[PDB]
DNA sequence: TGAGGTAGTAGGTTGTA
DNA sequence: TACAACCTACTACCTCAT
DNA sequence: TGAGGTAGTAGGTTGTA
DNA sequence: TACAACCTACTACCTCAT
C-alpha cells in the first residue's frame, strides 16, 4: 500500500544537556500573580538584552548566557536565583525551544541574492521567508506592480525525547503583504475611501476602515487641540515622526472607524489588509499566478519545506545538530499507525451504488409520503430565465429528462413533485427593499398549494440591490415551509448551458430538495462498532461575546438524522452547561427512544473543537440510564498536513487515510487533486470512551460520506458538520416541530 | 386634589464661588489615557490625605485647600496646575460635590448614645447610618441575637443651581449586614457548609459558596508550600494578620467556590452573605420584625429623612447651608408638573367592567374559535388534591361555580373548555428525574384530545425532589400546547379552603388559561392619542456575558398582543442591532399590515431601559415608509420615589399619579396602601418623538391597567412588561407560528 | 445562496494559572 | 498581558465530468 | 410555578472617554 | 479602574376581599 508521513525531518545527532541560567519573576506592581507577566517578562528580557534566548518555565525564566538582572521593568523584577543544568528528561519542552531558537538565529544569517535577508525572524516558532521557493524549484520574491508581497510563512516544531533527538515537525502557509501604506498611495492617487485597513503603530485587533479622507494637513491641530504629530510625540512615540520630511507633513489626514468611533491616524501608520478580495480588485493577475503558490500539493509542500531545511544547515551550538531534507518513510517511526479506511457502502432504492451520482440513476433510498408543489420566487428582470432554471431542475426531478431529452443517467420519478407551468404559481419579486422581499415570501404562502419553494434569489456577490436569500429563508422558517434558493447565475447556467456543467449543479439542488422534505437519498449498509446513536455537540462563536447556542444532532447508526435540538438561551463560552447537557441529552434519549423504542445502549458524541463540558456529568447522567458513551473531539482547524511517501516520491494522500498515536488522530476525509492544495486532515482525539480509534476513526470517515446534501462528501462527519450548517442557519430554523427535514442544507 | 412631592429638601441660604485648587493627571504608565484612571487618581489622592475633598472634571482635580503633588502614585502623577475660583454657573455639578462631601464631613461627627457614631461616612453619595429611626420616631440600633444588623441607607444628591441654592434629593434603603464572621461562627459551632459568603478583604465580585471545612489549620503550610498566612503577608496585606493571636491559628481552614476552581480562605476574612432567604433561616422573629422597617410607606421615609437633615443642621463652611425639614407643597417649585392619569374605560362582553373582578361576572371580551379540551399532570402522591384543584378549575370556568354552587360573582361558561372526568385524561406522574418529567409531558400529547394542560407542579420552594415546571413548559413549548401550572400549596389551598381566598387564585388561573388560548378578557375602550400600534423593545441580561435577545412585542392603539418577535441570533451589548432592528420592524409593519390591511401611521416604542439604538436608522427606516414614530424609554429601576403632600401630612400616592419636567417623567402605576412599602414609579422618558408626554405617560398608564393575566395591574406597561415576561419565558417559546396566544403569562 | 474543497485575510475563546 | 490550540466570519479560486 | 407588588442580597452593561 | 444609571437573577413578606 501507500505509505503515509507527516511534514516532519529528523535531526542528525542530539542535543546535549547546557547550562542553563534560572531566573525570578515577582509581582512587583499593585498585583501579586506572576502567571500573568510571565511571558511579558519573557519578551522584556528578550528584546531589552539585543534578542538573546529566553526560555519560560512555570514561573521562572531561563537563559542560556548570563544577562544581568533586570529592574528597569515596571511590573516584573527579574532577578537571578541559580545555575543549572536542567536534565533533557523533565524539560522537553524547554530544550525544544531552545532548538527552534537556535534554528531561528541561524536562519537569521542566510540571505537571498547575496544582499537581502531571506527570513524575517522574530525568534518564535513562525518564520516569514521573504522569497518563494516556486515550482520550478528556485527562490524568487513573488511581488507585485502594485507593491503586494507575498511570503512563504514557516511554522517550526522541533520536539526533543528524553534521548535528546530532535525531531524538527514543520508546515508552510503564505502570507499576504505589502510595502505600500496609504501615504504612497495617495502620493500615488489611489481610491482609498472605504477600504479595510490596518494600523502598523498599534497592536489592537479591530476592524480598521476608512471612512473618507480629510483635506485638513497633519501638521495642522486638529479638533482635540493638539496635532496628529504632537500627538504621537506625547504618547512616547516621537521616534515615528522624527524622520518625517516636510513632503510628510503635506499628508492628507486620513480618518478611520474603529467599531466606536472616528480614529483619526495619519496615512503612513495605516497599511491596507492584503485579503484575497483586495488583491484580485486591484492586481487580479498576480492574483491569478499565485494560486499554485498558496495552494500548495504535498510535494511542492515537501520542496518548500526541504529548502528550508537545507537553509537551517548545521547549528554548531548544538552538538552539530543538522536535519535530514528527507521525510520519514513511514510514522511508525513518530509512534503513530497509518492506514486507509474502507469506503462505506451506500444504499440506494436498487441497492449498492458505486458512486454518489448513481443514486439518480437508481433513485433514492427513502422518499418521504406525499405529493411536493412547488412554489417559486424570482426577481421580476429574470423572468425567462427562470421559466428554464424552474423547468430543469422539474425535468430532473419529476420526468428525469435533462436538457428535455431523457437521461440514462437520471431515473424518472426521483422525487414526486407537482409543478405545472398552469397550475403552480409563479410569484415575481422586485428587487429593492427588505420588507418587500418578506412580504413576497408572505404572499407566496398566501396560495396554500406550495410545499416547497424554488425561489430564485440573487447573486451573494453583486454587493448593489439587496440579496433576498435572508429575507426569504427567515419568512419560510417563520412559515415551516422548506425551500431551495438559487442565485441568478445558477438560473443562467440553466438557462445558457449546452454541456453537462449544469447536471452537477441539478443534482446538488435536488439533494437540497430532497433532504430538505425529509427524504433521504442513501443509508449506511453497516456502521462499524456497536453504536447505537450519534451525537454531534457544538458551539460556535458568531462575533465577539456572542456565542451560537449549543446546537446538537442525533443520527442513528445508519447515519440518518433523528433529530437536532437549540437551546433557547445562548450561554457564556464554549462549555455546555450541564443544564444545558440535560436539555440536549433528554432529548436525544427522547427522540432515539420515540423511533426505536427503547434508550440508546452505546452513544458516540463528537465534539467539535474540545469536550470542556463535566465529563463526570457525562458519568452520572448516562450511567444512571445504563448507556455506555463515547466523546470523540473531532476538529477542525489543525496546521498538520499528512502526505502519501511513495519510494521517496510525496503525493497528496487519498481520503480514509489516517494516522494514529494513541488517542490522538489525523485522518485524510478529502480527495485532492494536485495542482488543486493538499488535503487539509481531520484531527480526532478520544477524550472519554472505550470504543478503540480505528472504530471512532471509520465511523467519523463514514459520517463524512454520507453527506446528503451533496455529491461529493463533507470533511467534517456530519455530526460536527450539520452542527455546523444549523449554526450558519441558526436565524433559519423552521417554526414548527422538529423531525427529519434538513432546512439547513 | 393631592400634591405631588418627591423626596427633597430645599437648602436655606446659597453657596458662594470658593477656591479650588486645579491638579493635573497624566499617564504616567505604559498607557496615556488620562480617563482610565482619573477616578483611582482621586481616590488615591482622597485617601492618601486624611480625607480631604477631591472633585473630578474631565481630566482635572479640583481641591479645597493646598495639598502637596502626588507622585507617590505609580500610575498617576497628580500635579498643581492654578488656582481658580470656579463660578457656579459652569459647575454645578462640581459645587453638588462640595455639597454632599459638606454634608458626609458633617454627619461624621453625629454620635448616637454619645459613645457610637450615628453614621457611616466614606465620603459619597452614599451613607449607611449605624442607627434607624423607628416607627415610633427613636433612633435604635436594629441587631439580633444571631449578629444580623439592620442599618438604614442614605443616598444624597444635592443639585446646586446657577444662583448658588442647593436642592437636597434623598432617598433611603436598608442595609443587611452582621458583624459575626465564619471565625465567630466556628467559635460557636455552626452549620457553615454551602452558605454563600463574601470577603472583606478582596474587592472581586462573584459568588463565594462555602465547599466545606478543612482540619487543616491555617498556620500549617498548604498545598501551595506556603502556609495562608505567609500567603497574606507575601501579598502586602501582613497588617491584617498581624493582630491574630494563638487562639485565631487555631481556625480551621474554611475552602470556597469562586465559580472557576477552590479558592483557599481563613473564616477570619469571610463574612456570609445576608439575604431575606439567610436572615429568614437563621433568625425569623427579626425577619418578621424588620419587614415595616425595610418596606417603608412615604410617611416613614419622610420621617427617616427628616430625621436625618435634623443631623445634618447647619454647615458652616458653605456660608451657613441648612436645610429644610419639610417637603415641597408642589413639585412646581422643582420644575415637575405633576398630576394624576383618569383610569382606563376596560371593555368587557356586557360592557365597560368597574373592576377587573366584573370581568369574571360579565364574561371575558373575546373568547378564541374552538372548543378547549383540558389534560392534567399532577404528581401522584397529591391525586385527590388534583382531583379538587382540577373541579374547581372547572367549575370556576365552565359551570359557573365557586365550592360547588353557582356564584353571583362568576358567570356560566366563561371559557368554552371540555372537561369531563370520565372523557378527559389524568395522567399522574412520579416526581423524580427530569427526563422523566419530558417523558410524562410527551406521555400527555400522546393522547390528542388534549388542547391545553392544566399540569400540576411541586412547589417553587423545597429544593427537594426536582421541579417539574422547567421540563414541562420546555416539552409543550416543543408541542405547541399551551399550559398553565399550579404548584402543589395552590392544589391544596383549592382542596382545604373554604373562604373565598382561592377565589382570587381562580380568577388569576383563568386569566392565565384565557390568554394562553387566545383570549382576550377585556380591551381599552379609546387610548388617549393618535397612535396605530404599540413596540416594546427589550433586550435582558441573563448572566455575565449572555443577553437575552431583542425581543418585542407588538400591541394595537387597544393594546390587544398582534406579534411578537425574538430574533433567532443572541447579540453583543443592550443596543439592538440595526439588523436585528430590520428584523422586528419589519415584522411589527408585517403584522400591523395582516390584521389591519395597511402600515401603521403612527408607532410608539417603549424601550426598556435606554434606547441606545442607533436613532438614524429609526429615521431613515420610518421616513421612507411614511410614519411618524415616538421612542419612550420606561425604566424600571430607579431610587426616585414620590410621595403625596397634604397639608404637611405625607402619603403613599395613587396609582395614575405622575410628575413631569421636560421628557422625563415619573409616574405611579402601583396602588401601594401603608404599611405595605411605597410604589415605586416608573422613570419615563421620550427619546425621540413629537407627542406630548402627558400622551405618552397617559398610553404608558393604560397599558399597565389592560395586563390580562391578572386582575391586578402590572407595574410596567405590558409592553416592556410583556418583553421581561418573553424574556423570562425564553425557553418556552412555543415551536408554532406566533400569534395572540400568550405562552409567557 | 448548486455543492464541496483548498487558500489567504481578520477576529475570537480558553487554558496555561 | 500572552501565545497555543481551537474556533468563527469573509473573500478568492477550483471543480464537478457515472 | 395564582397573580401582582414591595423589599433587601447579589451580579452585570454602558457611557463617561 | 470607577461610579451613575440602568439592568438582571434570587429570596422574603404581603395581599388578594366585586
Ligand atoms: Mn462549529
Ligand atoms: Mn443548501
Ligand atoms: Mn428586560
Ligand atoms: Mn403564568
Amino acid at each position: 500500500v501507500s505509505n503515509l508521513t507527516v511534514e516532519a525531518f529528523e535531526g542528525i545527532g542530539s542535543v546535549n544537556p547546557m547550562l542553563f541560567y534560572q531566573y525570578k519573576v515577582t509581582g512587583k506592581g499593585k498585583y501579586d500573580n506572576v502567571y500573568k507577566i510571565i511571558k511579558s517578562a519573557r519578551y522584556k528580557m528578550h528584546s531589552k538584552n539585543r534578542f538573546k534566548p529566553v526560555f519560560i518555565k512555570d514561573d521562572k525564566l531561563y537563559t542560556l548566557e548570563k544577562l544581568p538582572d533586570i529592574e528597569d521593568l515596571d511590573f516584573a523584577n527579574i532577578n537571578f536565583v541559580k545555575s543549572e543544568v536542567l536534565s533533557i528528561e523533565d524539560n522537553m519542552s524547554i530544550y525544544g525551544e531552545v532548538v527552534e531558537y537556535y534554528i531561528n538565529l541561524k536562519l537569521k544569517k542566510v540571505k537571498v541574492l547575496g544582499k537581502y535577508p531571506k527570513y524575517r525572524i522574530n525568534y518564535s516558532k513562525e518564520i516569514l521567508s521573504n522569497t518563494l521557493l516556486t515550482r520550478e524549484l528556485k527562490d524568487e520574491f513573488k511581488k507585485s506592480n502594485k507593491g503586494f508581497n507575498l511570503k512563504r510563512k514557516f511554522r517550526i516544531s522541533p520536539v526533543v525525547n528524553k534521548m535528546g533527538k530532535v525531531i524538527l515537525y514543520l508546515s508552510c502557509s503564505a502570507d499576504f503583504s505589502t510595502n505600500k501604506n496609504i501615504y504612497e498611495m495617495l502620493k500615488e492617487g489611489l481610491e482609498v475611501e472605504g477600504l479595510a485597513v490596518k494600523s502598523e503603530w498599534s497592536n489592537i485587533s479591530g476592524n480598521l476602515v476608512i471612512e473618507s479622507v480629510l483635506e485638513t494637513k497633519i501638521s495642522e491641530p486638529t479638533s482635540l487641540g493638539q496635532s496628529l504629530i504632537d500627538y504621537y510625540k506625547n504618547n512616547n512615540q516621537g521616534y515615528r515622526v522624527k524622520d518625517f520630511t516636510d513632503e510628510d507633513l503635506n499628508a492628507n489626514i486620513v480618518n478611520v472607524r474603529g467599531n466606536k468611533k472616528i480614529y483619526m491616524y495619519i496615512p503612513h501608520a495605516l497599511k491596507p489588509i492584503i485579503t484575497r478580495e483586495y488583491l484580485a480588485k486591484n492586481d487580479p493577475e498576480f492574483s491569478k499566478e499565485i494560486e499554485q503558490l498558496i495552494k500548495m500539493n504535498m510535494n511542492y509542500r515537501y520542496e518548500t519545506l526541504k529548502s528550508f531545511v537545507n537553509d537551517i544547515g548545521v547549528i554548531e551550538e548544538l552538538n552539530n545538530l543538522s536535519f535530514k531534507n528527507k521525510y520519514y518513510e513511514d510514522v511508525k517511526l513518530l509512534g503513530y499507525s497509518s492506514g486507509k479506511i474502507d469506503e462505506p457502502v451506500l444504499m440506494g432504492a436498487k441497492g449498492i451504488i458505486k458512486n454518489k451520482m448513481q443514486i439518480f440513476s437508481n433513485g433514492f433510498y427513502k422518499l418521504p409520503e406525499g405529493k411536493v408543489r412547488f412554489g417559486v420566487l424570482y426577481p421580476k428582470e429574470f423572468d425567462g430565465v427562470s421559466r428554464k432554471a424552474i423547468r430543469a431542475i422539474y425535468d430532473f426531478s419529476k420526468e428525469g429528462k435533462y436538457h428535455g431529452e431523457s437521461n440514462k443517467y437520471i431515473a424518472e420519478h426521483l422525487i414526486n413533485v407537482e409543478f405545472n407551468p398552469k397550475e403552480c404559481i409563479f410569484e415575481g419579486y422586485e428587487l429593492g427593499d427588505i420588507t418587500e422581499y418578506k412580504k413576497a415570501a408572505l404572499k407566496l404562502n398566501n396560495y396554500n398549494n406550495v410545499d416547497f419553494v424554488i425561489a430564485i434569489v440573487p447573486n451573494m456577490s453583486d454587493e448593489e440591490i439587496e440579496n433576498s436569500y435572508n429575507p426569504f429563508k427567515k419568512i419560510w422558517a417563520e412559515l415551516n415551509l422548506p425551500s431551495q434558493m438559487i442565485s441568478v447565475k445558477t438560473a443562467e447556467i440553466f438557462a445558457n448551458s449546452r454541456d453537462n456543467t449544469a447536471l452537477y449543479y441539478l443534482h446538488n439542488i435536488v439533494l437540497g430538495i430532497l433532504g430538505k422534505i425529509g427524504g433521504i437519498p442513501w443509508v449506511v449498509k453497516d456502521m462499524k462498532g456497536d453504536v447505537d446513536c450519534f451525537v454531534g455537540l457544538d458551539v460556535g462563536t458568531r462575533e465577539k461575546g456572542i456565542h451560537y447556542p449549543a446546537c446538537s444532532v442525533v443520527f442513528d447508526k445508519y447515519g440518518k438524522l433523528i433529530n437536532y435540538y437549540k437551546p433557547n438561551i445562548p450561554q457564556n463560552g464554549e462549555k455546555i452547561n450541564t443544564e444545558i447537557l440535560q436539555e440536549i441529552f433528554d432529548k436525544v434519549l427522547i427522540s432515539y427512544e420515540e423511533e426505536n423504542g427503547a434508550y440508546p445502549k452505546n452513544i458516540v458524541i463528537h465534539r467539535a473543537g474540545f469536550s470542556r463540558e463535566d465529563l463526570d456529568w457525562y458519568e452520572n447522567y448516562f450511567g444512571k440510564k445504563n448507556i455506555k458513551f463515547n466523546i470523540i473531539e473531532v476538529k477542525k482547524s489543525t496546521p498538520l498536513k499528512i502526505a502519501s511517501i511513495n519510494e521517496g516520491n510525496i503525493t497528496n494522500p487519498e481520503k480514509g487515510s489516517y494516522i494514529l498515536r494513541g488517542n490522538k488522530a489525523y485522518m485524510v476525509t478529502t480527495d485532492i487533486k494536485e495542482n488543486l492544495g493538499s488535503p487539509k486532515p481531520l484531527k480526532i482525539e478520544k477524550s472519554y470512551g472505550d470504543i478503540d480509534m480505528l472504530t471512532a476513526l471509520s465511523q467519523i470517515y463514514a459520517l463524512t460520506q454520507i453527506h446528503v446534501g451533496a455529491t461529493k462528501s463533507l470533511r467534517l462527519p456530519i455530526t460536527t458538520g450539520y452542527a455546523d450548517k444549523i449554526c450558519k442557519a441558526i436565524e433559519f430554523i423552521p417554526q414548527g416541530r422538529v423531525d427529519n427535514r434538513l432546512f439547513f442544507l
